[PDB]
């Protein structure tokens, strides 16, 4: 049995986001609309049930371990149930939580050497909490192989590469390199139960549908809708492919991609403030339900039990 | 009229902290102990209701907004109530904030040249942030005078300087420099109504006792009842006196000192979860409220009217 647990999500800024007031952040502060909040995107992970693996440390963290409890054992006056962290990428909203765990340090942190790299220079996570006892311990992630963190022995990560995308502060955002970004494949070994992670997904090959076809669940990016949703709520100029995000809807989108999986869990996560999904009344919501996907919220738990094959 | 509101209340971790079980933070878990969460230490200042000025940007800022109605006036699709934001010191509690304002960029921020040399080195959010649509302006506090924020133009700004301790990121925390620590004299300058804001007390001289008998309002660091709480509960070895805090009780304490101001409206922010003050059944409350003495709270709003003399 492996053990998902969904502590965030929403995409970048959460929902509602902090200066937002689109038809949907507006709507949920006025009572007028039907959804609920979320906050950034970010999941744990375990093989038993007690010991934890934190995917990506989202500025919510606070918030999000106090929602679950396996988060605080409470076997001691000092304790958590986070035994590792894995970063995915070095961006803002997936690494500044853990500027809010230094008071537990020493932290194993797995991430590829790329991400290291700007974990040590242009937002230096890793030096600044080098002085809070001992600080965060890397372990690097290699651009190929498996890996498997001590504390949930039965869980091998298998990290696939995705379009390289280094964060503005980055001092290599216009010279990206492979290990900037990668989205997971999570096996339990005593099942062969697969999780295919992939929060942000902007492009999908024959490989990659190949390796998705082996997974039992899929967890994929639902940031937008449409391609030009923030032009059509009228708070941003970006479009989904700048932003490295497949709209669910359109040709090539995430919904079309999704047919070709009957058999496999369908879940969308990191889903934009200003997505219609989100709007529990929404015939996008009603369209996503039709096609045997479900929109992920604050506090889902996935258990996967088995392998299909 | 200056409207004061409490945004968070706690010291460093919150309440519960995240990786704490002491009697508190247990309890709170438990339900088996009146008291009510808080978040970490910030406030906001206004002058009019609808510009306001943050002091100090918490980790948990996100959630600070939000439950706040004038932090999102909803003006525009992009809004915020946040004017400016003035720092008193460069710790990673009172700064980290800022990383999930910058959608919100141009933001103006007012810091000594101690704490600006902080976050362009050690923990570089200028530098970070200043490739989010031009990022951090940044104002400098002065270590003599006073300052006006455009945005609130009847609240007159005056720093008093406290000893300095640079966070352990600093390129001098062995080396600790005038501008590393300040408090804060607020007026409204229509009144003369006056605050006096130091969440962080760590020593008390005549100079200061002065200026406080001129102020309206004390808003002062409760952080410990006494100076070995943290042994005391079990979950950490340093003393009060080192984290800089004088604690509520004994010779010295802050109840002694606010023996001497009578009038002045007196309360406790910056509390610790390990504080029994949380405690809202506990003996330690009663005697604060014994003294006329208020112990912080989210949410809480303060007015100030008006000038006693
Ligand atoms: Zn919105
Ligand atoms: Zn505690």
């Amino acid at each position: 049995m492996m053990y998902i647990q969904v502590l965030g999500s929403a995409a970048g800024g959460g929902f509602p986001q902090w200066n937002c007031n689109c038809v949907n952040c507006k709507g949920y502060r006025d009572g007028t609309l039907k959804a609920t909040a979320r906050t950034q995107s970010s999941i744990a992970l375990s093989d038993d049930g007690v010991h934890w693996i934190l995917c990506n440390a989202s500025p919510d963290i606070r918030a999000q371990l106090q929602a679950f409890a396996p988060m605080q054992p409470a076997r001691a006056l000092r304790d958590t149930g986070i035994n590792a962290i894995v970063l995915l990428d070095s961006q803002i909203d997936h690494t500044t939580g853990l500027l809010s765990l230094r008071e537990g340090c020493p932290h194993q942190v797995w991430c590829t050497d790329m991400v290291h790299q700007d974990l040590t220079t242009g937002f230096p996570l890793f030096n600044m909490l080098s002085h809070w006892n001992g600080g965060l311990q890397w372990n690097r992630i290699e651009l190929e192989g498996s890996f498997v963190i001590d504390a949930c022995p039965n869980l091998k990560f298998t990290p696939f590469p995705l379009r390289s995308a280094a964060p503005p502060y980055s001092p290599h955002r216009f010279d990206p390199h492979p290990g900037d970004n990668l989205g997971l494949m999570v096996e339990d070994t005593r099942t062969g139960g697969k999780l295919f992670y992939a929060p942000g997904l902007g492009q999908v090959d024959e490989k990659l549908l190949a390796m998705m076809h082996g997974a039992d669940c899929l967890l994929v990016d639902g940031t937008l809708w449409e391609d030009d949703e923030m032009q059509r709520r009228g708070v941003g100029t970006r479009t989904g492919r700048e932003m490295g995000h497949l709209a669910q809807n359109g040709p090539g989108g995430t919904l079309e991609v999704l047919d070709g999986f009957p058999r496999q869990r369908k879940v969308l996560i990191h889903i934009n403030n200003t997505n219609p999904i989100l709007d529990e009344n929404s015939p996008e919501r009603a369209e996503v339900l039709r096609r045997g996907v479900e929109v992920a919220f604050d506090g889902m738990s996935i258990e996967l039990l088995e392998h299909h094959h």
